[PDB]
């Protein structure tokens, strides 16, 4: 050891997009691919391997098994089933929870003692299932939460204000894929406060922004309609969260984190701003939501509790 | 003015893998997606855009059209059709040559005056077709040739010798496909010459290496069989070539270049070692091939010329 | 062309630190060193050249002359004399203005038609002198302004709040090296508003923060006392501004920009938030300063006008 | 735990240049500065810290002391004294060996159990001294050896042949200084073997290259004469070596390694091609030297052994 090994469990377009980001940016020394479809994992590992000689620096990429989780620092789970028509979100929970229990059990059986990063829908709930089943500390079980939505939000706000998205300070919180909410009260465009931009004599108004949030919320749907699936966005989000952990960044991301009184709520994983470092979630940040945002956040926690019922 | 624009034509797995590398590494300021399937290109452009806020630096990414090629610096063509069950080598040449002819015409119609990077199989031939239809200088029409195979070769040699693939100097030349050849006589592992390594007292011997070359040559079949297609390797090699051109590197890559006398051979685009920079192919390097290598290169050239007959 | 050439004028510790950042990050294809002390420029160019083979990608580094400015995209000026004891800031202005007039004249004589980035103290005033003497548009003459102070501010706020400085949104504006001011009203720690953190029941208070600002203001002095000079900080700041321009980022930096009514002030270069891209300063952002900040900013503009007198 | 800490001992231009590379490239999470001149180390730590907010990702940088070596992964020693006017080769060996002995004792006293990277002249000897005083395994005590000279050599060859130095495979070996030798027989420019290039019909010929080697060997004198010292080249080569170790690269660098039979030679630390990874020197590579090269390497080893007498 003295190095970072990432094991990816689930080798579909989401896992592999993340893997490719990881190869492009040479973040981990070791990157292991695991899937129930071993042949797919092998083909992926081969194809990704062949990118490495042209990457900035090396990464050892191979197709492995759960055994390889023994010495892993981070396990990223993207495996699971998508929601069918004729199914509800609760059915999605049931069937992925069941898959997750087997996956997590096999992982812990290997002797794994690192950090989980969960990407599979529904992500907050499956993070919770992973925490329950693993018996690891709540800090060391993390979900991608609303990191992707916040990225989409920043991108679209960027277009609207004509500013690079790296200068936009904007966040989405709540349950990814159901009840996400925009934190208008803490949005900065460059240095400018959102309130200030709205109050000045220009063409910027709240109605335009509300359309943007809806476009954020429905983005997966618009992408799926056009290209069959979504993966490039989530891939980079998982890349981002991975860097924050493995490079001990103390940076702030809206990951799935377990609430313990923050925002007056408890006992769920949900998307909230958290500080990430090598120990995982160092802490949850409690922003001062406007009363509207607080209402939406409470609503999101309540709906989440109801959706989680099959695993409680 | 004073920035780089890349236009991608063909928004399949190969093109989009390349775009994703370009976003991960922030190589060009502007990156445009063009495809006959406009909806697919839109959805890809969206999904890719959402990765940008978590990337190192911004790229502007959008779905455009042929007219966006007017001020493009580099046009990368990955459009075309794979060989379907039932069709011969010549069927594939004919159908893709017909398609490329129309695509290249449309791009020239826009006023495009940059460099072509061609990635579609059969690459050497389609590079030749692009040159013929466009009327651009031969140094400004470029195919990915054997860059990927060279990369795969370096990777497997890396495994065999227990050395990072970034320290291995191994190249494949000739037509991309089953007539390509490893330039054995110029291989070095670390600083060490291959001959030195094979004559020493160890487990290393030439026959293991012959087997490795065959695995490299046929690698695409094994990947496609497992995961349905190949794209990650080629994505990165297109990235690599783009960096050599856009960053004026004067680096050596085995791209498809037009021979006029080198290797005692002429009038084909074929994979050879070339120096690349902002002007395209600066020159072709003529290595001293061993006897066998020379025979193999000769064979490769003439098989290429015979495959080419429906376009000439 | 189709590539970026940077010419550095002034090859002291500041210019060379910037050059080294530029080599480490492979931002420009071409990087030319010019100084009155040619031997020093030659030695520097040699030493920096020898770093390139181990850098991520190449840069062509050479010692040149003003002639090389003809085809340059960006000229960075760090040349000039430091303030002696027995001199006032006005004397510093006089003697560097005089040097700048010769430097700028020789540059324009080469046929230069790009962008100026001024780093020499006093930076806002010398940016102004450069604009007057060059006859270029105000957008294309830029000073490092308070970018470095803002970086120091973010770093020290980072330490104080236990958050990576990349998550701190904090700015300093006004005249670098005399009358800089902190924009408390637009400081975010992660997502958290500064106001919110101060109002909660914790150990964070305004007095601690005011000490931090003073430590920002006096930082050059503390560094100079200890190591004789300051350069690593300004070097990275100039790196940062250069990326924003050459990579057409539309990012926000507190550079020296020419005021035209923003903040109710005009006709000076001073440190303010501006959007930077390949055309230079695209626009100045006018934040809603608290009344205190507005008072400080007005004060800073007035003092600057008085200090500028010898060049008016 | 699970992060990398580098401690720099000696905060002169060489150490700080290296630190600046480490910050530019965000290689280690923690970087600590230790020097006998505590005030200089503080001021350097401050100046370097202020670059971090504009760097790609965070590094924690601070002035510490020997006790911070307890949990360090890598200790880089650049401390020592340059040869003053009046002193002989042996005076420099004696004085620096005495200094290193005390520094290495102090570090071991802290509980340090990592890898040593030695950069101070005379490096091969001081690497040997570090090994003797520390009692650590020989593979975990490493000197920068001829890495820089190899880099300089690649750069000038790059100029001569009009090829990016990243495509040139050229190495210098032996004792760092005037007995080092270019391994001519294993040089390749692009893919092309040097012999091939010299026998073809062109302006290239061996004598130009002999002159280039001499320029490389004596390069430090020419730089020091011009700009007072040399640091940028060595900074980057220390960066390079650090990446090989910390990122477990299994790459080949001509570091100072302990011979036990390779090249028919033993019991000295000297510049040879070695494979580096997280454990330090994994193995030394034995190339087939030409007759002259072998004689030169023999000569280099024995001159080294004679220089070494005051420490043995």
């Amino acid at each position: 050891k003295g190095i970072n090994r990432v094991v990816l469990v689930g080798t579909g377009a989401v896992g592999c997009s993340y893997a490719y980001c990881m190869i492009n940016q040479a973040v981990a020394e070791e990157f292991v691919l695991v899937d129930v479809n071993e042949a797919k994992a092998e083909g992926e590992a081969m194809d990704l391997s062949h990118a490495v000689p042209f990457a900035p620096a090396p990464t050892r990429v191979w197709k492995g098994s759960y055994e390889d989780c023994k010495d892993a620092d981070l396990v990223v789970i993207t495996a699971g089933l998508p929601q069918k028509p004729g199914e509800t979100r609760l059915d999605l929970v049931e069937k992925n929870a069941k898959i997750f229990k087997q996956i997590v059990r096999s992982i812990m059986d290997s002797g794994f003692d690192g950090i989980f990063l969960i990407a599979t829908n529904p992500v907050d709930i499956l993070t919770y299932v992973t925490w329950k089943e693993s018996g690891l500390p709540k800090e060391r079980v993390i979900g991608s939460g609303t990191t992707l939505d916040s990225a989409r939000f920043r991108y679209m706000l960027g277009e609207y204000f004509d500013i690079g998205p790296h200068n936009i300070h904007a966040y989405i919180i709540g349950e990814h894929g159901d009840t996400e909410l925009p934190v208008w009260s803490h949005v900065s465009v460059g240095i400018q406060k959102l309130q200030t931009l709205l109050e000045k004599d220009n063409t910027y108004n709240q109605e335009d922004l509300d359309k943007i949030f809806i476009n954020v919320r429905d983005a997966a749907y618009h992408i799926i309609e056009r290209k069959g699936a979504t993966y490039y966005g989530i891939g980079m989000s998982l890349l981002r969260v991975t860097k924050a952990i493995l490079n001990d960044e103390n940076s702030v991301l809206t990951v799935s984190a377990y609430l313990e009184g923050q925002y007056g709520q408890k006992d769920v994983y949900i998307g909230v701003p958290a500080v990430l470092n090598r120990g995982g979630v160092r802490e949850i940040l409690e922003v001062e939501l406007s009363e509207d945002e607080e209402l939406k956040f409470d609503h999101s926690v309540q709906v989440l509790k109801e959706t989680m019922a099959p695993v409680l």
